[PDB]
């Protein structure tokens, strides 16, 4: 019976009346009303055939549909765009999105409900505004569409107008007595929002309007905010049309140079220079009125880090670009604060640039800032964490790394915290973070590849000692692996993931001192997995054994040792003798075992089956069980 | 041949398209050496792989020296692991090649690991004493007064 809403589907997404009626015909009531009902969710968006025309943008159909056979107008479908899924909209919305504009003509004409109840909040004129069209947005205002309403994100139609940066639309719904004081969930105006966007023409119309001034809830005043988004036209037009004291532009025009400094879009130092003497200029203008200058303390991290106040200060730095990008720096941390996350991103740049060439010092320094900003904030910092992979490998690879423990004390700290925070992450669901648990198995790979840069380098008994300190803390609890796998098996494993920027001469597994610092700490070595495969039965597997002999004989030697016991059967007996496929590992394992009686009286009374259930001690249970 | 030639230089590519014109790789030269001897010299385990995909036999030149050993003396070790692990042999010859790596990797100047050489000769002389009761025989020839004492071991003491 769903072929014929599939045939319905297929017609209304062709366009052609006559294969659309000559399949709804020979139907009965019912029938044809269902199909209008079903929606076909091809892509897991719901579309009744009205609503599939209307993203169609087919006019015939849509028109053939409202008069021949009166399909609800109000349906409503989660339909989605470019990924994002929106879950709920109308079919006036899905015409409003297509961008046909007979198509909305002839649903609007056929008392399409505009204002309908909607967990997202989503109004066909919104859709409108996504898709730009003047005159869809018009024939819907027009006929009766609220632009005051707005999503659960309180963003009106207007601001989302705003945003994408159309003037014809914010023209027409200011014709309209659209309102822009709304305030989002953020609390951001539509002057933020035309700020954002960098429409000169939108800010006038908005100040034409005389939309107040209201400060964002992370400070961000509309003049900050065209600032930081280097609108150099938008901050002066509002500066212009707004009075502000001299403080405010001479914080405004510095913000606005640092900004221009800092970011690697722009890259302009001359402007940034004139726009600092500019204000600084303006700070003594007056003569004997100076505003007060505020040095931020000197920070290791940025060197000296002395924020200039004086005319001759900043004419001895004409040359040296850097020490001007980094009073840029200076001055938009010292403006903005670490109250927000936007400042995250540069830092990194000023140091991923600076990371070009040279010893990574201040660029560590200043990836320390953002990671400590970072870690304020609830954000995933796997892929930096990643970075900093690379690149101690990078300064491995160059031998002069003479690295500091306490950076990588400070990074294990942060590795920890954010391992925690994810596995409470899968804790509250899984289906959505599988993602997150991949995340999850890259940074234990971190770690390992952490654990191979610190295996080569060497330093204090100390610093050792709160290394061992935090992959004790990490050992403590648990880590488990998706079929189930403790350090020590991936350290053993064929380990894929292998840093790609350097795969030679470190990070290759099998290792031999990873896994000796490993059980220094004292990770379970009688773990078993999935299936019961312990430690041997992943090191005997080994088809490479006459080369690298040496990491063999010595991982072989080492986990003998510290109590591995020499047969443990699991599942399908599997004694790791028997498992051990080279020919030359049993050599190793058998020079090296140790026989005891209790072993061999496992084997004998198992090997045979009698009961050994409420006749033996609780403890030898187990025994018989792993023999 | 160019066959040879291009083994000894070790380039892929061109070996690769020549064995592709079904060219016989058993061909000799005067000293007799087949192009694996060549390849195990070059030590690409590539270009050994690929000759044995298409039926390359092990065949020993004259005087002794077995593809296999003279990529032994060489200190190259993933040919031997290669050959041993497609070419089949007794435990005479395997254990033979074994302490001749250990020995080439002990006297030689580009490798001169001198734990490698230990931990592989051991190697060689447990699986010479591996079964017990059926014992391989180890002949020991009269000392030489230019190596001093001159006398080799055969007990793992
Ligand atoms: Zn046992």
């Amino acid at each position: 019976m769903e072929g014929l809403a599939g045939y319905v589907y297929k017609a209304a997404s062709e366009g052609k009346v006559l294969t659309l009626a000559a399949l709804l015909l020979n139907r009965s009531e019912s029938d044809i009303r269902y199909l209008l009902g079903y929606v076909s969710q091809q892509g897991g968006q719901r579309s009744t055939p009205l609503i599939i025309a209307a993203r169609n943008g087919h006019a015939k159909v849509v028109r053939l549909l409202l008069e021949h056979y009166r399909v609800q107008t109000q349906q409503t479908g989660t339909v989605r765009f470019d990924g994002y899924v929106i879950d709920g909209a109308t079919a006036l919305w899905c015409a409003a999105g297509a961008g046909h504009f007979e198509v909305v003509k002839l649903l609007v004409s056929h008392g399409a409900n505009v204002n309908h109840t909607t967990v997202t909040n989503s109004t066909p004129l919104r859709a409108a505004c996504f898709d730009g069209r003047l005159d869809i947005v018009k024939y819907l205002v027009e006929n009766n569409a609220n632009i005051s309403i707005a999503n659960k994100y309180d963003n009106t139609c207007l601001m989302i107008a705003a945003y994408k940066g159309h003037t014809d639309v914010v023209r027409y719904l200011l014709e309209q007595r659209a309102d822009p004081n709304a305030k989002a969930h953020c609390g951001a105006t539509a002057l933020h929002f035309a700020a954002e966007a960098g429409h000169i023409d939108i800010v006038k119309e908005l100040i034409k309007w005389r939309a107040a001034i209201v400060v964002n809830g992370h400070g961000m005043t509309p003049l900050k905010v065209a600032a930081e988004s280097c609108k150099a036209d938008v901050v002066e037009l509002l500066l212009s049309h707004a009075d502000c004291d001299r403080r405010s532009r001479i914080e405004a025009l510095e913000l606005l140079g640092a900004s221009f400094a800092n970011d690697r879009e722009n890259y302009d130092i001359i402007k940034t220079y004139h726009y600092l003497y500019l204000a600084m200029l303006e700070r003594f203008q007056d003569g004997d009125n100076i505003l007060e200058k505020e040095v931020l303390p000197p920070i290791h991290a940025y060197g000296n880090r002395t924020e200039c106040r004086n005319p001759q200060e900043l004419e001895s730095i004409r040359q040296d670009r850097d020490a001007l990008h980094m009073e840029g720096l200076i001055v938009r941390e010292r403006i903005l604060g670490a109250d927000n996350i936007d400042v995250s991103h540069p830092i990194i740049y000023r140091g991923a640039v600076y990371a070009d060439n040279m010893e990574f010092e201040q660029c560590i320094k200043l990836w320390l800032h953002a990671l400590h900003l970072r870690q304020k904030g609830n954000r995933n910092t796997h892929k930096d964490l990643l970075r900093f992979a690379q690149v101690f490998s990078q300064m491995i690879h160059l031998n002069e790394t003479v690295k500091a423990p306490d950076i990588e004390c400070v990074l294990r700290c942060s590795v920890l915290e954010i391992e925690q925070s994810m596995n409470r992450v899968k804790n509250i669901s899984d289906a959505d973070v599988h993602n997150a648990m991949d995340n999850y198995e890259c940074n234990l790979y971190t770690f390992l590849y952490l654990v191979c840069i610190s295996t080569k380098t060497q330093c204090s008994e100390e610093d050792q000692c709160k290394i061992n300190k935090q992959i004790y803390n990490l050992i403590h609890l648990d880590p488990r692996t998706r079929e189930g796998f403790t350090l020590l098996h991936l350290a053993v494993n064929s380990n894929t993931p292998v840093d790609d920027f350097h795969t030679n001469d470190v990070c290759s597994f099998p290792n031999a001192l990873v896994t000796k610092l490993l059980l220094d700490c004292g990770a379970e070595v009688n773990a078993v997995d999935n299936e019961g495969n312990s430690a041997l039965h992943i090191i005997v597997q080994y088809n490479r054994p006459i080369s690298d002999f040496l990491t063999l004989h010595s991982i072989i030697i080492s986990l003998v040792e510290a109590g591995a016991h020499t047969d443990m059967t699991n599942k399908q007996n599997k004694t790791p003798l028997d498992k051990s496929t080279t020919g030359v590992s049993e050599i190793l394992l058998k020079t090296q075992m140790k026989m005891s009686l209790k072993c061999l009286a496992a084997r004998a009374v198992r090997a045979n089956d009698i009961n050994y259930q409420d006749q033996i001690p609780r403890t030898l249970e187990e025994f018989v069980g792993f023999h």
